[PDB]
């Protein structure tokens, strides 16, 4: 029955994937923001200038009070509001309905997007980083507890506006080629990982791998981003740089700010290195790498003048909570969050990335030693 849910997500460049819900009863609809970044489900419920529509607990019959407040600061916006329960339906997924905690969304800051066509979150990480704290259960563990549906659920984000499938219970193999390669879920609260070593167009980073995660490393579909630590990004830019300096960009283009244009069809993706990520695998000494094309860390945007360009932004930038391994990373990869499992997996997408020569891959098995000393403590 996964069918019903291929191409169930939209969303625009830079603005994150949604899926169509409704909550209440009668049911409201609204389009969701799909997040393995965060873990509490929220919903604009108050007028807002980019908020088409919103939550009405006025006209929910099955909405419950939870007379407790709530707040969440991302890493970019934050919102403020109430908490409460109702019961929460997806369309375009499985054939259930669920009484879930909703977090009715009163005041925000740069939360919502102008035109983004969303108007809430779900939040689909643990317990452990919920707010107000780890008590309020987190919309996927209320869907397992009450249902039949398996604990996972697959991601595939595809590229340049954009659309995608969430997979809700389970895996669906016409979404990928190849085998899937699986990194353990080193502890539940972000989807946390650990990345083992770093290369790119072959050559070996050669720092210390603790710095590749330091002080943590998450899979993100709610961060648009490649983002690393400081250490990381440094030596990242610079061997990018390199490979590029044919041609030169303002600093403020590294620095993900200015974007850069080339007369439409004539980017020089071939000057732009691919980034190869390894990550711990599951058997003792084994990892396998994901390899990462520039045309996915050079997210693409609208033309700033009255040209027809191909313009991009620089879409790896510096981090100093860890790595986030964000949308532009997962595009182009179909991504298993196997929580029964405690587990991540990684295949190429259907929906891949297109380089001339190159190809973005995923690709095992890798011999690494001493992989236990790559998680930062
Ligand atoms: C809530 C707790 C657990 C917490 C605190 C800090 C960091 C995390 C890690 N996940 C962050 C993720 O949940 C959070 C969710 C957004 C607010 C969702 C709406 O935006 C989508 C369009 C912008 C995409 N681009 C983007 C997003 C974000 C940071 C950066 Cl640099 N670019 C960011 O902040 N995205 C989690």
């Amino acid at each position: 029955s996964f069918v019903e849910m291929v191409d169930n997500l939209r969303g625009k460049s830079g603005q994150g994937y949604y899926v169509e819900m409704t909550v209440g009863s009668p049911p409201q609809t609204l389009n969701i923001l799909v997040d393995t970044g965060s873990s509490n489900f929220a919903v604009g419920a108050a007028p807002h200038p980019f908020l088409h529509r919103y939550y009405q607990r006025q006209l929910s019959s099955t909405y419950r009070d939870l007379r407790k407040g709530v707040y969440v600061p991302y890493t970019q916006g934050k919102w403020e509001g109430e908490l409460g329960t109702d019961l929460v339906s997806i369309p375009h997924g499985p054939n259930v309905t669920v009484r879930a905690n909703i977090a009715a969304i009163t005041e925000s800051d740069k939360f919502f997007i102008n035109g983004s066509n969303w108007e809430g979150i779900l939040g689909l990480a643990y317990a452990e980083i919920a707010r107000p704290d780890d008590s309020l259960e987190p919309f996927f563990d209320s869907l397992v507890k009450q249902t039949h549906v398996p604990n996972l659920f697959s991601l595939q984000l595809c590229g340049a506006s954009v659309g995608g499938s969430m997979i809700i219970g389970g895996i669906d193999h016409s979404l990928y080629t190849g085998s899937l390669w699986y990194t353990p879920i080193r502890r539940e609260w972000y989807y946390e990982v650990i990345i083992v070593r770093v290369e790119i167009n072959g050559q070996d980073l050669k720092m210390d791998c603790k710095e590749y995660n330091y002080d943590k490393s998450i899979v993100d579909s709610g961060t648009t981003n490649l983002r690393l630590p400081k250490k990381v990004f440094e030596a990242a830019v610079k061997s990018i740089k390199a490979a590029s300096s044919t041609e030169k960009f303002p600093d403020g283009f590294w620095l993900g700010e200015q974007l850069v244009c080339w007369q439409a069809g004539t980017t020089p993706w071939n000057i732009f290195p691919v980034i190869s990520l390894y990550l711990m695998g599951e058997v003792t000494n084994q990892s396998f790498r994901i390899t990462i094309l520039p045309q996915q860390y050079l997210r693409p945007v609208e033309d700033v003048a009255t040209s027809q360009d191909d313009c991009y932004k620089f879409a790896i930038s510096q981090s100093s909570t860890g790595t986030v391994m964000g949308a532009v990373i997962m595009e182009g990869f179909y991504v298993v969050f196997d929580r029964a499992r405690k587990r991540i997996g990684f295949a190429v997408s259907a929906c891949h990335v297109h380089d001339e020569f190159r190809t973005a891959a995923v690709e095992g098995p890798f011999v690494t030693l001493d992989m236990e000393d790559c998680g930062y403590n």
